[PDB]
């Protein structure tokens, strides 16, 4: 029993962070075979006309205590590929996946090319994650882990006025229409995750929190006209299947838990808790509620 | 900017996680130099829980009954003995991955990260505090024990829990790695029951100065209170008395936000009384009490 917000085990992660130092500016790299990807910023515009004025020995990388020596450098879209001479010992296996907003990743928040905290979050649907990051925290990588396969999937680059964070693929393709410059910059008007939410009221049901259930159901237009009063984003039918095996296992139907979600929206929670929050929580997907409710490790 | 419930990066104690098999029980253990941690319960059946002398069945069990697996590699067992409620299986092989660590006893409101596993293989990791009532809220499924609870401050892993069983409302109840229960608990499957849980004052305090240094200040007011009169409030709330260490240890929030901490009490005594009205402190409509005075300075200032 429990439920809480939990992050993926980070020592593959922690094994592969580095510090990037250029001239005044720190940030973190990720060390993976013979190459670090940082953001492009560190440079710091013109990123070619400023990196072409830079030679490899302007790059500082420190894994650990030990100098690292860049033998290259490159740009792909807005990260910074340094080539070192050493392949890092440390590699796990992985990819470079690019996320859709509403799924989940860990984030291993670092200073230096130190890890200090590792944290869950999801890639809201206005493409900003809600994270907590200071300065020197630049490079630090978001993650998930698939069997012994670590999937890097989020750079962070920067803060948004509001204190949210914006960052890149691994490959520096910025998620939101956001820039890595220094200009005025807004995230958009952020919605809840609709089928993340549905997966949290399941969990809450597999804990046993029955109190928002009714005898009701709903149809799909029917709850999404409801969705889009609330600022909640469209649920699918994509989400609707994504969900079956959670249906199946409280014995309640997609459309059944939609109808506690509308009351839900409409009432309030009227003093009461799920899973210990007076909010509807929308950053579990799906697949972390099985995940957690079931064991699965790494 | 930003506050999050945040865990410690767990690769210093992945390192160390062990599959102990006794019999037909599996669970989880601590491997540190040359010596496994685990709860003691793995030497029992489902069948001796009501009533274990752990010293009778400990007695009976030679080296190889215990079988330790860390990773794809079966360690030796070359000695065994009870420290408490914890089990030491000395083994024939030194943790490589051993990291800087200690061993420390926690109180009330102290938090730790946990990095819960299943057959010695960790799946998550996720923030806890120690409760009042000295239980863990924690996220625990069947093979879960063994799974241990730390904080990470320099490079140095301390190691503060061990967790060994759930209680009947689904909290959690486990022991420091010396053995030692935290809470009146045993490690028997006789009726035990987590006394009435109460709000860690300090921490919610701490909580308020992060969401003043985060920019939110709505809940603020021009009180002030005696600390007698905070406390006497917030005693109806069920929330934990404020003592004087609590008003001190407060002080580098209080000297950084300018707000002294009796008169962040105040504001507390009136967000009781009146409720949220449909905002959120920090992203919350719950008043957070799982980040310590020091979790607060870290996060915020480094
Ligand atoms: O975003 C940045 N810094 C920080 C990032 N994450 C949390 C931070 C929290 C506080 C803080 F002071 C800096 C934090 C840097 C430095 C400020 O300006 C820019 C402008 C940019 F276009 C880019 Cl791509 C990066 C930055
Ligand atoms: O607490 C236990 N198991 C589990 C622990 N943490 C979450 C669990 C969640 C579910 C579950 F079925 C077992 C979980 C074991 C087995 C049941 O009985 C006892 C009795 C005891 F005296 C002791 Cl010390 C341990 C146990
Ligand atoms: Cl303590």
């Amino acid at each position: 029993s429990g439920f809480r917000k939990m992050a993926f085990p980070s020592g593959k992660v922690e094994g592969c962070m580095v510090q990037v130092t250029c001239g005044t500016t720190t940030l973190n790299g990720l060390w993976l075979d013979d190459v670090v990807y940082c953001p492009r910023h560190v440079i710091c515009p013109n990123y070619e006309d400023l990196l072409i004025r830079k030679s490899n020995h302007n790059f500082l990388v420190q894994a650990g205590n030990v100098q690292l020596r860049v033998i290259g450098h490159s740009m792909q879209n807005c990260v910074l590929k340094l080539k070192v001479d050493t392949a890092n010992p440390k590699t796990p296996k992985y990819k470079f996946v690019r996320i859709q907003p509403g799924q989940t990743f860990s984030v291993l928040a670092c200073y230096n090319g130190s890890p200090s905290g590792v944290y869950q979050c999801a890639m809201r649907p206005n493409f900003t994650i809600k994270g907590s990051f200071l300065n020197g925290s630049c490079g630090s990588v978001g993650f998930n882990i698939d069997y012994d396969c670590v999937s890097f999937c989020y750079m962070h680059h920067m803060e948004l006025p509001t204190g949210v964070h914006a960052g890149t693929d691994l490959e520096g393709n910025f998620y939101g229409p956001f820039v890595d410059r220094q200009t005025a910059q807004a995230a958009g008007t952020d919605t809840t995750i609709t089928v993340n939410v549905l997966a949290w009221l399941y969990a809450a049901v597999i804990n046993g929190d029955r109190w928002f259930l009714n005898r009701f159901t709903t149809t799909l237009n029917d709850f999404n006209l409801v969705a889009m009063k609330y600022n909640y984003e469209p649920l699918t039918q994509d989400h609707v299947d994504i969900l079956g095996p959670l249906s199946a296992q409280t014995g309640i139907a997609v459309l059944d838990m939609c109808a506690s979600l509308k009351e839900l929206l409409q009432n309030g929670m009227n003093g009461r808790t799920i899973l210990g929050s007076a909010l509807l929580e929308d950053e579990f997907t799906p697949f972390d509620v099985v995940r957690q409710c079931s064991g699965v490790t790494f």
